[PDB]
This record gives C-alpha cells, sequence and structure tokens, in this order.
C-alpha cells in the first residue's frame, strides 16, 4: 500500500545502521506515524501476497484471554510456537492483559469489556484505552508486548483507533500487524453500530533487517493495487462471539508472495 | 514554534466539533505526531511567553516519586492543587508509577532506574520504556495519566524519546508538555554522556477548546522566533540529584503571554 511502501523507502533513505537483539544488523528509524482510512478499503498489503488465516485466529485468541496456544494449535496456527514452552504456555502475554490485567488487590481487569462499555456510554471519553504493557508482569511473559497500547476515538459516527507499536520489523511483521488491528476496529465498530474510521499506526523502533534488503527493493518495484473489502457475514451478540468463518475478503489481487528469511 | 503552530492550524482546519468531559465544546483531531530536533534549540514556545519554573519543579517532583504536593507547595507551584485532597495527596499518579509501580507479588518497580540501566548496558534495546498507565491503579489516581507512556532510543551517540499523549489541550497544556519532556531528555542524556537527539510527540485526542479560539488566532498571527538554549550548570551524580538552580535558559525572546480562560 502507498503508506507501507513510503515507510519502507523512508527506512532505506533515513535509517541508521546498527543491530538488534545482537544478531542480524538493521537499518532503523525512531518514531513514525501513518493513517489508513478504513472506508477506502481493508489495509491488507497487495505488493506481496498475504493471508488472513493466522491473523484472524490470533485475534479471536487474544479476545478470549487464554494465553495457552492450544486453540492456535488445533487450527494449525504456528506463529507462537517459537515462544511457547513444553506445556504450550506463553506467560501473561497480550490476551491475559487485555482480558484479565491483574491488580495488586486481587482483581482481574477486563479492558476489552471496559472499552466497549465506554464506546457505548461515553464515546467522547479521552481514555478509551487498552494497554498490554503491564510492567509488573513483563518478566513472566515469553515476549514483551510489541503492540503495546491502543486507544479508540469516536467522531461523526465513525470509530478510529491508534496503536503504539514499540518495535517493528517492517518487512516481516508490519503487514500482519496492520491487518490485525484493522480487523479489530471493524469488529468493535460492528458491535457498537458505528462506521469504521481511521486506523492510526504509530511506531517506535521501526526497522528493516539487513537480510531483507533485496526483498524490500523487489517489493518497492511493484505498484500497489486497489485494496480489498472486508466482509463480515454475521453480527455476533458480543465481541467475544466471533467465529473464523465470519470473515471474508473480496477483491484481493496481490503480487506474488515474498519469503522472509530469518537468522536464529 | 513551527511544529506547534502547524498543529494549531491543523486542528482548526480539520478538527471536528464535539465536547469534552461535558462542559466546554472543542475542535479535535485524533492522532498526530511531530518531531523536535533538540540540537536545533530548546523547544519552548516563543509565540507566547512561557516560564519553566513550574515545569522544572514538577519534573524533579516526578523523579522523586512522592505524589504528595508538599514539595510543590513549598516552592509555590500550584498546578496540582486542583486535583489534590485535604492532605495534599493525589493517589498513585505519575511519580508513583515512574519510581514504584506496584506489582501483584509485592514489589515496587523503579522504571526510571531501569531505563538508565538499559541506556548504559543495552542502548539498542527496543523496550527502553516508562509507562504511567497502570490499569489497576487508575481508579485511585486523582487524574488518569495524560502523558501515558514514553520510549527512549539511541543512535549515533544521541538520545531520542517518543511520548504518547492520550489527550491534549493544544493551547493550554501542550507548550508545558513539550518543554517538560525536552528537559527530561537533556537530563537523561547528560547522565548517559550522550548528545540530545529528537523528542517525538505523539498525540491521541488533540483539541482546542471553543473559548480559546480568539487566543489561537492571535498566536497564529505571530512569527516564531529562534529557539532558546538550555544550560545545565552542574552535572549531578545521578538522575535523582538535580536541583532547580541547575537549569537556565538563554536567548529566550518570546511574544507577550496570552491568558487561557477555563470553565469550571
Amino acid at each position: 500500500m502507498k503508506q507501507y511502501l513510503e515507510l519502507m523507502q523512508k527506512v532505506l533513505d533515513e535509517g541508521t545502521q546498527k543491530n538488534d537483539r545482537t544478531g542480524t544488523g538493521t537499518l532503523s528509524i525512531f518514531g513514525h506515524q501513518m493513517r489508513f482510512n478504513l472506508q477506502d478499503g481493508f489495509p491488507l498489503v497487495t505488493t506481496k501476497r498475504c493471508h488472513l488465516r493466522s491473523i484472524i485466529h490470533e485475534l479471536l485468541w487474544f479476545l478470549q484471554g487464554d494465553t495457552n496456544i492450544a486453540y492456535l494449535h488445533e487450527n494449525n496456527v504456528t506463529i507462537w510456537d517459537e515462544w511457547a514452552d513444553e506445556n504450550g504456555d506463553l506467560g501473561p502475554v497480550y490476551g491475559k492483559q487485555w482480558r484479565a490485567w491483574p491488580t495488586p488487590d486481587g482483581r482481574h481487569i477486563d479492558q476489552i469489556t471496559t472499552v466497549l462499555n465506554q464506546l457505548k456510554n461515553d464515546p467522547d471519553s479521552r481514555r478509551i484505552i487498552v494497554s498490554a504493557w503491564n510492567v509488573g508482569e513483563l518478566d513472566k511473559m515469553a515476549l514483551a508486548p510489541c503492540h503495546a497500547f491502543f486507544q479508540f476515538y469516536v467522531a461523526d459516527g465513525k470509530l478510529s483507533c491508534q496503536l503504539y507499536q514499540r518495535t517493528c520489523d517492517v518487512f516481516l511483521g508490519l503487514p500482519f500487524n496492520i491487518a490485525s488491528y484493522a480487523l479489530l476496529v471493524h469488529m468493535m465498530a460492528q458491535q457498537c453500530d458505528l462506521e469504521v474510521g481511521d486506523f492510526v499506526w504509530t511506531g517506535g523502533d521501526t526497522h528493516l533487517y539487513s537480510n531483507h534488503m533485496d526483498q524490500t527493493h523487489l517489493q518497492l518495484s511493484r505498484e500497489p493495487r486497489p485494496l480489498p473489502k472486508l466482509i463480515i457475514k454475521r453480527k455476533p451478540e458480543s465481541i467475544f462471539d466471533y467465529r473464523f468463518e465470519d470473515f471474508e475478503i473480496e477483491g484481493y489481487d496481490p503480487h506474488p508472495g515474498i519469503k522472509a528469511p530469518v537468522a536464529i
């Protein structure tokens, strides 16, 4: 997409050379923001073939709040295998914080229900927020939250959402990340009888790995195509009742997929 | 400053009309980002007279972690009086989370020391973060964090910082907000023997109150002047040992101050 390709080019033109968790070098910039008007189409990259299968399953999994990968495994979703232990546990990652943030007084805060409550009764609230950045539980998580915090906003009958992504592998992870949150906005909007607004993506350490340079140049040589349209076949009673089959994508005509090799 | 005035104009041109905590109407946009290269000068607005007295005291107060306004009062800083109770308490606001985030297992996490530890031993970390958004303690705070989360970044010997501001009164609060964080970056950089980089400001619900429109148009008619220079007269042994007198501003030549009337 235009916004995505412009970010790739920006990292290439302005990125500084360094390293990551000590391994593969990277070109990186700090601080970036882009906006996707969801009324213009579902933001699924077209300059390379992407699939929504894992994205959808992971999101439904997040919303359920169970951090064991059992559900993902039953559906052959393996993106979390790398971080899961023998029992399939990941510690209190995303879902646990979204649905049951533990407080010092023994309570479990349901941030998703809280946000829906706010969108329904106080849509102009300036604190319709979900945070996965639970400082007191970071050490127990298999992975510190990458999509760390997000906020909702309502205006002119439309729901918008801004995500703060602390770290981002532009080539491998970003396409997945944008589609995931765009899907969440559509689901939240449907439950609130609102139209979709903008998805605002804000990033911290935004980078391209050195071994993805040829792949990036290849993608940049391709012309973006019209964005597809997301179709929600059913209207569930609540945000926790969506099913994999409820989602469909129309008019998706991407360029060939590009593999993303990673070092270990 | 150029960046500040451009935001004012953007809210005027693109802002949507609505309301706040039910009271004064506002013009607002959602999602914005601007960057201040601290090497170009200290970002203290010049199109209206600003003072750093309260800003400095509040920051030193944050760093100490005590949320009682006693210190502020002793120095005639009254910006928190509005929210403090009879005893001068505010609940677990900013400072408490910065220095002693309570965990469910009975610990108090010092995020400031953690960040300094990271800048010293792992400057390329993609999670050098401080969060004040403690979901489990929001109800006990006199005010939910407005400057909610910030992240540091190091490149080419320079320290950068990005702040996520969930809500922002562009006319009254923003000038204060930018200077406060710019000061923190300078202090953090000095302690780490680094040069200052960029301060990246990211906002959520960014607005202008209806009763600040004339004031905004007046400020927009004024030409920004060269930014001043921050002078740190001393080099403390740690981030917790700064004193009010350690800071001085040179070359500050602003336009006259503009009062900001607020409804109650």
